[PDB]
């Protein structure tokens, strides 16, 4: 833990995809709303036909999060290559990013290793017919503005890597007020497939990346 690094339980959602910058502001209700996790996951028992998208409310203003991905393969894989691929890429996406906060952010190299490899969540898109997910790294905090920066390192690591999911990684999601589906919840109303939490994580905190509760067992780095 870090006296200079303060947490944060409230998680701003986005109820449709492209919400403008005046409703945001405004926190209109029909657009977005600010939940606990609680509330958040009750909203989303009370609402089944819900699209909700996790954003950083203000992030001029608190921009610390959890480092995640949206790996999007758009293509099917053998459960087994999958299982092996998904070992390889938490070495692999682990490698990266903690070559990068030593080297760019001053960071204890091992520390990242440790802190990512020791504890994240995975979802699953129900979408048989592609290979979707998004990974949190529950213990492993930064700035968004540091994820940005890292936007092109990440890149690079998808076009060198032969490993299918690394391949994939979205890297176009480490951008200002960006937003991640909220698991178990759509992506528009025409499409029904959702992503399901796995074991061993099953609370909703464990797969949003603004909810930020460090302990001393934590990480976290930003640019330096
Ligand atoms: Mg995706
Ligand atoms: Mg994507």
């Amino acid at each position: 833990m870090d006296a200079a690094i303060r947490g944060n339980d409230v998680i701003f959602v986005l109820k449709t995809i492209g919400v403008p910058s005046a409703c945001r502001q405004n926190e209109d209700p029909r657009f977005v709303e600010a939940f606990k996790c609680d509330e958040l996951e009750r909203y989303i028992d009370n609402n089944p036909e819900c699209t909700l998208f996790e954003s950083l409310r203000d992030e001029e203003a608190y921009s610390i999060v959890r480092i995640f991905m949206d790996v999007d393969l758009d293509a099917c894989l053998d459960e087994i290559d999958y299982l092996t691929a998904i070992q390889d890429f938490i070495i692999e996406v682990s490698n990266c990013v903690a070559r990068f906060a030593f080297t760019e952010c001053g960071a204890i190299h091992e520390n990242v290793i440790k802190s990512m490899r020791s504890n994240f969540s995975l979802t699953k898109s129900t979408n048989r017919d592609k290979t979707s997910f998004h990974i949190i790294f529950l213990d492993t905090y930064t700035t968004m503005d540091t994820l940005i920066a890292m936007k092109r390192t990440l890149l690079e690591l998808s076009r060198s890597s032969e490993n299918p999911l690394t391949r994939s990684i979205d890297t176009a999601v480490y951008r200002r007020k960006t937003t991640l589906r909220v698991v178990g919840t759509r992506k528009n109303p025409n499409c029904d497939t959702i992503h399901v939490m796995q074991p061993p994580h099953d609370n909703i905190e464990d797969y949003l990346f603004t909810y930020v509760d460090m302990n001393n067992n934590s990480y976290y780095f930003s640019l330096q």
